[PDB]
């Protein structure tokens, strides 16, 4: 009733913009938009651009992803 996975990749936050979102650059040289999830939010974190993070891309559009896990 709901089969669907995602592409977990690593990316470095290149910039941080309002709306609880930020820009991330992949080692491939490309860049993608990412949004924060409610999980890492519960952990209560405050990451700042320039930090590496894991980017989760959605099969709905490899143009946007989301950060749900940043290095310790």
């Amino acid at each position: 009733m709901a089969k669907k996975d995602v592409i977990e990749l690593e990316g470095t936050v290149s910039e941080a913009l309002p709306n609880a979102m930020f820009k991330v650059k992949l080692e491939n040289g490309h860049e993608i938009l990412c949004h924060i999830s409610g999980k890492l939010r519960m952990n209560f974190i405050r990451i700042l651009e320039g930090d590496k993070v894991n980017v989760e891309l959605s099969p709905y559009d490899l143009t946007r992803g989301r950060i749900t896990w940043r290095k310790k």
